[PDB]
């Protein structure tokens, strides 16, 4: 199965520019949700877990047909939570009912990355919606009490090498674990709603304690109220990750720039661009255009 990029009919960087700000709008009026953390880190996650289910063996599964709308993958126990990305994008897909929901997946976590400060992730339209029975089956997403070697081998079917998943998991800087969502449960950090390298920070030096939560699973917690999961923690334990976490760490600039090419191929993974496709759109911020 090959998944070739169209272009919603007649639409340029302009249309999208709109879509984006619509998005963006919403995410600073919303404020209040999740105990005023905002809608930005469940778009991201909601972006990931619509792109992850991808596989390179076959390019089953990818953001390109936004199967997240049929009840199989919305119901899938990994993407529980989710249901809140999606009805913050319900009235922005009524107002452009034109995109496709691939296309308005992927671009709600470009703009939540922007909005919150992190890097431009340059953004590609002419995802096609597909049918309901090319919906992926559940159990493709990857579970959090695992090691290094879990970690590595899961990304390797996304097509992802360590420093790609080194630099993936920073989004983890944003908002929290739930309990009753995930069994895991806390912030992983102070700024929760702004894009940064703490995640990598907080990794190194704070004083780490395996604990079991109110789930009875374990995790590791600081006195500063963070947590990390087990496969968070991996990255720490294992020595070529560690390297890659060191540098993020020490390199703010260096984890953005690497952050965004593996964010925009994560959301990209499956397509095919047509050689005369348009060019990437990098969207201006709210603040760039005054807004
Ligand atoms: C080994 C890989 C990963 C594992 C096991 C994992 C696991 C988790 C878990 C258990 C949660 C908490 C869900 C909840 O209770 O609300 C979570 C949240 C989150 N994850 Fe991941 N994750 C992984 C990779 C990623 C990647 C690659 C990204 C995106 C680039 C990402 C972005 C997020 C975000 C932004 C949140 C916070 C959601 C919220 O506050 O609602 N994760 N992750």
């Amino acid at each position: 199965l090959v998944h070739v990029a169209s272009v919603e009919k007649g639409r340029s960087y302009e249309d999208f520019q709109k879509v984006y700000n619509a998005i963006a709008l919403k995410l600073r009026e919303d404020d209040e949700y999740d105990n005023y953390i905002g809608y930005g880190p469940v778009l991201v996650r909601l972006a990931w877990h619509t792109s992850g289910t991808w596989d390179k063996h076959d390019n089953t599964g990818g953001s390109y047909g936004g199967t997240y709308r049929f009840k199989k993958e919305f119901n899938d126990p990994s993407n529980a939570g989710l249901q809140n990305g999606f009805k913050f994008l319900e009235p922005i897909h009524k107002e452009f009912p034109w995109i496709s929901s691939g296309d308005l997946f992927s671009l709600g976590g470009v703009t939540a990355v922007q909005e919150m400060q992190g890097p431009k992730i340059p953004w590609r339209c002419g995802r096609v919606d597909t049918p309901e029975d090319t919906t992926p089956d559940n159990g493709r997403l990857p579970d959090a009490d695992k090691d290094a070697d879990y970690v590595r081998t899961f990304f390797q079917r996304l097509n992802m090498n360590d420093r790609e998943v080194v630099a993936l998991m920073g989004a983890h800087a944003l908002g929290k674990t739930h309990l009753k969502r995930s069994g895991y449960e806390g912030p992983w950090g102070a700024a929760n709603n702004v894009f940064t390298n703490e995640f990598y920070l907080n990794l190194l030096n704070e004083d780490w304690k395996l604990e079991k939560n109110d789930a009875n699973n374990e995790q590791w917690d600081s006195k500063s109220g963070y947590m990390m999961l087990p496969t968070d923690y991996s990255l720490i334990q294992d020595p070529k990750y560690l390297s890659i976490v060191k540098e993020y760490a020490n390199d703010q600039d260096k984890f953005f720039k690497d952050f965004s090419k593996a964010f925009e191929k994560l959301l990209e993974n499956g397509i095919t661009f047509p050689k005369d496709a348009p060019s990437p759109f990098i969207f201006k911020t709210l603040e760039e255009q005054g807004l």
